[PDB]
């Protein structure tokens, strides 16, 4: 109904051999989504959502090496969990199954029967679709043509906050269970609910191809930097139950002109350290060839100042980060690009300021049409 995340995305690393990448987790893949206010119950439709992201090569072709460490959209599995959080279905034994929808690669089956009138000019789109579209589909498509694919989960709503979760259901929810905080605030704000759960939802970003015909496989390797641009470690977390990563590499899309990620991920900086830190967003064209990938530099980099110049932290809602083309060494230096603005509102302010004072103020031609969008909801 709301089409926004209630809690942070609990990340599960799943391996390529049928077992989880974290082999110790398959028996302990427990995540409890907390801060669920009483209004979190009354939501007319609540759906449990798993974002399936294949990490690895760009293309499944044998014969030549391909780039590793690249994330591509695979699918999303959604089931109506509205009743369970409404206190209607609550039982340990019920391992509710969430049918899984993969992006439609169906371009091989019916291709063998088309005769006597071939006039068609088209191509293959089975990997370009962002995971948001599959999410919306499975939200609409209660039943999924999952063909025996999905995630098996036992779902229980537990009364109370973390404490009541732990003191009556320590068996179900031990301390090793992953904890996810609601994207927002609970109805009871304990005085001193000290948090710095800054969340950067990598909404989308458009990136110009230039002379190259193939659309750019842009990977938003968002990074958190302070005023001198040093990489803040542990700042960005992909979500719940996962160790924060200094640079959150986004989903590398299969030649998509306007890739959309909407990757609601955690950024937990010290509340005093965020006062001197920002988040820089580096974009690299991840071509299908590994040598070309490692030889392709960051064609554009965006950033965002977590501190507003008015002594306030980054505002809630959405802000359109500006991708900057030009000298890479100039864009890798904070004392240059931080002085440059990061969002559309910021360069608009700078341009209007420079308009009244025409003293060595030529508008930077580097303000390219390439942009990046983030959704900010600082729960602090």
């Amino acid at each position: 109904d709301q089409s926004t995340f209630i809690s942070e995305n609990y990340l599960i690393r799943w391996g390529s051999n049928g077992m989880p990448k974290e082999i110790e987790k398959l028996n302990n893949l427990q995540a409890v989504f907390t801060d669920l206010s009483s209004m979190d119950l009354i939501r007319p439709r609540v759906s449990l959502v798993c974002q399936i992201v294949r990490v690895g090569h760009m293309e499944l072709k044998e014969g030549k090496k391909h780039t590793c460490g690249l994330r591509r959209p695979f699918g999303v599995a959604v089931m109506d969990i509205t009743d369970i959080i409404h206190g209607k279905v609550d039982d340990e034994e019920k391992q509710h199954f969430i049918p899984f929808q993969q992006i439609a690669m169906e371009t091989y089956i019916r291709q063998r029967q088309l005769i006597m009138s071939p006039l068609i000019t088209s191509h293959v789109i089975g990997e370009n679709e962002p995971l948001t579209s599959v999410l919306n589909k499975v939200i609409a498509a209660k039943e999924v043509n999952h063909k025996g694919q999905g995630l098996w989960v036992s779902l229980k709503l537990l009364p109370g906050d973390l404490t009541q979760v732990q003191k009556n259901f320590s068996h179900l929810v031990d301390r090793s269970t992953a904890i996810a905080r609601k994207m927002g605030f609970p109805e009871i704000i304990l005085p001193g609910d000290v948090r710095n759960d800054i969340y950067v939802t990598l909404i989308h970003g458009e990136f110009d191809k230039g002379k190259k015909k193939t659309p750019k496989n842009v990977e938003v390797t968002m990074s958190v930097h302070d005023e001198e641009g040093k990489l803040l470690e542990k700042a960005i977390h992909p979500g719940a139950g996962y160790e924060g990563i200094s640079e959150y590499k986004s989903v590398v899309y299969y030649q998509v002109k306007q890739p959309c990620w909407y990757e609601t991920v955690k950024v937990s900086i010290a509340i005093e350290e965020v006062t001197r830190c920002h988040i820089r967003f580096t974009f690299r064209h991840r071509s299908s060839q590994e040598t070309r990938d490692k030889s392709e530099r960051a064609f554009g980099v965006a950033f965002v100042k977590l501190m507003n110049p008015d002594g306030t932290t980054l505002q809630d809602g959405r802000h359109d980060l500006v991708v900057y083309k030009g000298d890479n060494k100039k864009m890798e230096d904070a004392k240059f690009y931080l002085t440059l603005p990061g969002t559309k509102m910021e360069m608009e302010e700078k341009e209007l300021q420079a308009s009244k004072n025409l003293v060595t103020f030529t508008p930077s031609k580097d303000s390219t049409k390439d942009s990046f969008q983030i959704a900010t909801l600082i729960c602090s």
